[PDB]
RNA sequence: GGAAUUGACGG
């Protein structure tokens, strides 16, 4: 482009740089340097450097001239959206009409500019669903479309995707491994949760099998993809918004009698998670405790925590094999009767145990990070009733109070005790851990997770502890106050209260039976 | 997310 078009662009920027204009100008400059791109919209809005002003103008204009502004372009509006400059002009056009949604009066005219996109798009879309800038346009213009529930445009959002879909079977074989078509249809299925009879029109499209059935050879052509990095993000995606029908044609006819052999794969074993935290009936959780519980063992040895984790947590919300499932993880990280003890520190450093040397010496791992999915996976445990995790309450509350303020002091590690505050353990069960804590409190306030941990920690306690961990945050509230959640603890714990008029104190927390 | 799985994305 030539420079009296460059500098033309460039002095407006400097222009707004120069925050000598107000708010009313602004917006008549920027659709007044619109019009500067009429007919060279692909040339300046490709421009690595008149992009960015673009972008500007395009935010910054009122809506009458950026609805001109994608008339303008629409007939190149693809090729602007696949390329590294353009893509970001064409989402800056993108944001700017969803400024106005909020608008009632702008319905109209915000449709018409989603048509005039959308119906260039859908003529030609394979290549900019499959185009690292393109597929991030399509992303937002998808959003764009279902908008929010006031103002949405679901018509278009259903024949811009009916354009995306309407392909061969056998491109869509490739949209289905290709990494931005996927994140595409990724962004296309969320928007579409609970519509269910829209759901069960797209799925089948994604996954090729054409009430609804999945053929014998097109589960294995399914399944065959299911280690793939592209597909495996899909398919998580399809199993979380799946009607009910839909997810167990795909549990019978795709997954079952192949779940360990995913639950071991790099990318497959996320599907699984996926398809055990969405199954729905008690035959569902029959058929995976068969072929998965057996193997905890190895799954957690082969860094596979996730799937147990899931197991877990299905079992709670369908009240099905709880003792089954935390029998069958004890049994996994215990073998000998006698280890069974050290149930909570081996899960707490999953990663450390399962990869030190001598299993049969290994105790601890001092001053190390505690294991995010060991953790959630004890969080899940101690959701479950006191019934069915005794080996867990045993092992927690029998630790020595080192080791107990090193948990209380981790940042996963505190999940997990403040989850077993929260359980139904015996009182004195949960005392007995909270008086390991004594000496800590101090330190453990000052931290922010911590904060968190003395608070609940206070709350399930006799007066003769609130006290207690009173005196100790006493010590140190100058240092206390000033942290970020020091103070809503000194507060919401009184505890200048305490030092002031003691008895009161004492009387008002006392009345907390 | 107060820690946030073991496998992806931009001038």
């Amino acid at each position: 482009i030539d420079p009296e078009t460059s500098k033309y662009f460039s002095e407006i920027a400097n222009l707004f740089d120069s925050n000598e204009v107000e708010l009313e100008e602004r917006s008549v400059i920027c659709g007044n340097a619109l019009e500067e791109t009429r007919g060279r919209e692909y040339e300046i809005a490709t421009d690595y450097i008149i992009s960015h002003v673009l972008q500007t103008l395009l935010e910054g204009c009122e809506l009458d001239q950026l609805c001109s502004f994608i008339r303008n372009s629409a007939s190149v509006f693809p090729a602007i959206a696949m390329d590294r400059s353009g893509s970001h002009v064409a989402e800056s056009a993108l944001k700017s009409l969803a400024t106005h949604l909020e608008n009632p009066d702008a319905y109209s005219v915000i449709e018409e500019a989603l048509h005039s996109i959308c119906k260039v798009i859908v003529d030609n879309p394979l290549d900019m669903m499959c185009n690292c800038y393109g597929s991030h346009v399509l992303r937002r213009l998808l959003c764009l479309c279902k908008g929010v529930p006031h103002q949405g445009f679901p018509g278009m959002l259903t024949y811009l995707l009916s354009g995306l879909l309407s392909c061969s079977r056998e491109d869509m074989k490739y949209l289905q491994v290709d990494q931005y078509s996927s994140l595409v249809l990724q962004t296309a299925l969320r928007l579409m949760l609970k519509q269910d009879e829209q759901l069960l029109e797209i799925i089948p499209l994604i996954l090729r099998c054409n009430g609804f059935h999945i053929e014998t050879n097109v589960a294995k052509e399914i399944l065959e993809s299911m280690k793939d990095n592209s597909f495996s993000h899909l398919v998580e995606v399809i199993l979380e918004v799946a009607p009910e029908s839909l997810y167990n044609e795909m549990f019978n006819k795709v997954f079952k009698n192949s779940l360990f052999e995913l639950s071991v794969d790099r990318c497959a074993n996320f599907v699984i998670q996926a398809l055990i935290s969405h199954a729905r009936d008690q035959e569902q959780m029959g058929i995976m405790w068969e072929e998965l519980a057996p193997r905890f063992k190895d799954l957690l040895e082969q860094g596979k925590s996730g799937v147990v984790a899931s197991l877990i947590a299905v079992s709670q919300r369908l009240q099905s094999h709880e003792n089954k499932c935390c029998e069958a993880l004890v049994g996994a990280v215990c073998s000998t009767n006698e280890s069974r003890i050290s149930i909570l520190p081996r899960l707490l450093f999953l990663d450390y145990y399962f990869g030190c040397r001598d299993k049969s010496t290994w105790e601890w791992a001092p001053g190390a990070k505690m294991h995010v999915m060991g953790c959630l996976i004890l969080q899940g445990i101690f959701k479950f009733s006191s019934d069915h995790i005794q080996p867990y309450i045993t092992s927690l509350t029998s630790m020595k109070a080192e080791y107990i303020t090193e948990t209380a002091k981790d940042s996963s590690g505190a999940r997990v005790i403040e989850a077993f505050l929260a359980s139904d353990a015996a009182t004195k069960q949960k005392r007995r851990l909270i008086i390991k804590l004594r000496g800590h409190f101090g330190e453990l306030s000052l931290h922010t997770s911590g904060s968190f941990t003395v608070e609940k920690c206070f709350d399930a306690c006799n007066l003769t502890l609130r006290e207690a961990i009173a005196s100790e945050l006493l010590d140190v509230k100058v240092d206390l106050s000033k942290t970020k959640q020091g103070p809503y603890l000194l507060r919401k714990l009184d505890i200048d209260g305490y030092a002031s008029r003691p008895d009161q104190w004492k009387s008002r927390q006392e009345a907390k039976q």
